[PDB]
DNA sequence: CCGG
């Protein structure tokens, strides 16, 4: 029984419910705020398991105690930690996100700062590394989108909690987000397996930027690997400045079905993003255009995808019929 | 053992080749240069596919791999040799060889083409016959070069012919590979698949070329049948006025062969739209009666998403119904 | 007094 993996998955389970119900509570005001102010009701809220982590010491830690979960599961699961008078609560006074597996299994935490004088003042803080928990490979949003993944040939990544939230409530049932991390190399992995049928990888990886420099950063990383997943990865970025969340407040739900929808190819994207900073107006910067494009296609180890690239190339800058 | 070992085999074949390849220099070997030549086969050509030929009389071969040191035994068990009743003798006679090898190029059999008016073989192509090395429903002509090629670029491209072979990888088409004797099946189709995948997960798109219309109305009715898990990454490409592709190389030149590879179709796509190019779209009710034999049709596409694609499209390709 |  004692710190098995079906045990801390059981006080997770209890840690989750007893933030979702502190979430209506007088004190948590300000954490619905958060979610109405971005247009999140209390059936979405219900949806995504949100929590608010309470005041106080050990308000959570009791309560796992009372039904019988011993203190050092409790520090293995991720929950609680040792403090100089007995134990305490990890989280305090911030808005939760339950970090579910695919199975639908709570293994942490996501928890955004509320209050100006909250001692904690980093903007967002999670479970950290356990048993359970693995910040390289945890999803949320997960859960939801396995299905649809899956049954779509479609994985949509978003960068936080909220945006993952808004995709989902305008549809996009497929969206997903790293958790306190950088997307990486076991998140695709995980991302790939559940796209597969037979022995073949068949689908679309869409990532979802907010603000173009954050999708160029992407961009001019696109070159760099074995280029496994290239042919399959597309970009969409949002109108300036603003993220899927805000996209949904703003432009209400379409836009963000036809944000995912009209993405494109990850290649196009870079390279044409580099022809977009040159003058396409005279027979200099034509090919000061090329004179910098044309490495780019270079790069590109899939020859098939390669001429793909170079057939459009003189098309782009402006020397031939596109 | 030593007689008659597998690499013994292949030793014999390999210097079969080197013998062969010597002989299409010689004088009686002109008709054999000029089948190559007449189709714009140059001797830069000749010599990367080790094309050969196969010299009168008897026992030419058979002679010549004896002073090598290989038994009879040997030469009968690669399929290079036979017992006539005067003593042993030669396979092939007067033709035009290929050798047929491995992915590693290793030398397994030789496919050879009729040549002249009196030739005693009335087939236009002959086969080694099954030996330990040589299988019909696996061997594939041109895998040694393409073998690369089809693993990184997740393409291969199946033509009917020799030549057809040839002609593609002249024209840079470096993924082309070809049957020997019978048409493409399972262990051929199975064997690109494992290529394809990269020893990784990899979907590759494989191409079929045919020279006419009957095949492609053969692989048209092919596509639906079980389940058709590689049907959807399958492709067709067919030439105009139903030349082959080395004849498409010949008056049209490299260009038109590398586009039509390029200007491929999907095999559900070309089976659909092959049943409607035999309707009258001119009248509204032949319109109707078309969108009605097609819907049976992408009815029996199993994959949802497939058949959605293909369910979308019917308007379009009906002349907006 | 070959083989196909």
């Amino acid at each position: 029984h004692m710190g098995s993996r079906s045990r801390l998955l059981a006080a997770n389970a209890a840690a989750a419910a007893f933030y979702a119900q502190a979430l209506q509570s007088d004190e948590a005001a300000p954490a619905r705020q958060y979610l109405t102010e971005r247009s999140f009701d209390a059936a979405a809220a219900r949806k995504f398991g949100c929590g608010f982590a309470p005041s106080g010491w050990d308000s959570l830690t009791k309560h796992l105690q009372r039904k019988g979960f011993e203190f050092e599961e409790l520090e293995a699961a991720g929950l609680s930690r040792q403090g100089r008078h007995g134990p305490m609560d990890r989280f305090h006074r911030r808005l939760l996100w339950p970090i579910r597996t695919s199975a639908g299994e709570v293994v942490g935490f996501g928890a955004r700062r509320l209050f100006d004088d909250d001692a904690m003042e980093a903007k967002y803080v999670n479970t950290p590394e356990t048993l359970l928990y693995k910040k390289s490979s945890v999803m949320f949003g997960i859960d939801l989108a396995k299905r649809d993944i899956a049954k779509g040939h479609q994985a949509v990544v978003v960068e936080g909690y909220t945006d993952v939230m808004a995709m989902h409530l305008a549809g996009v049932t497929t969206a997903v987000a790293s958790c306190g991390t950088a997307f990486g190399g076991e998140h695709l992995a995980m991302l790939r397996r559940l796209m597969m049928d037979d022995s073949f990888f068949r689908g679309e990886l869409i990532y979802v930027f907010d603000g173009d420099e954050a999708g160029r950063a992407a961009a001019l990383k696109a070159f760099d690997g074995e280029q496994k997943l290239a042919g399959q990865s597309f970009v969409a970025v949002a109108p300036d400045g603003m993220d899927p969340c805000d996209l949904r407040l703003k432009c209400g739900d379409a836009a963000l079905r036809d944000l995912v929808a009209r993405r494109t190819p990850l290649f196009e994207f870079a390279i044409r993003a580099a022809i977009a900073e040159m003058d396409l107006d005279s027979a200099e910067g034509r090919v000061a255009a090329l004179r910098r494009c044309v490495p780019m296609v270079g790069q590109i180890k899939d020859p098939t995808l390669r001429d793909e690239y170079a057939r459009q190339l003189a098309g782009w800058v402006g020397w031939a019929d596109v």
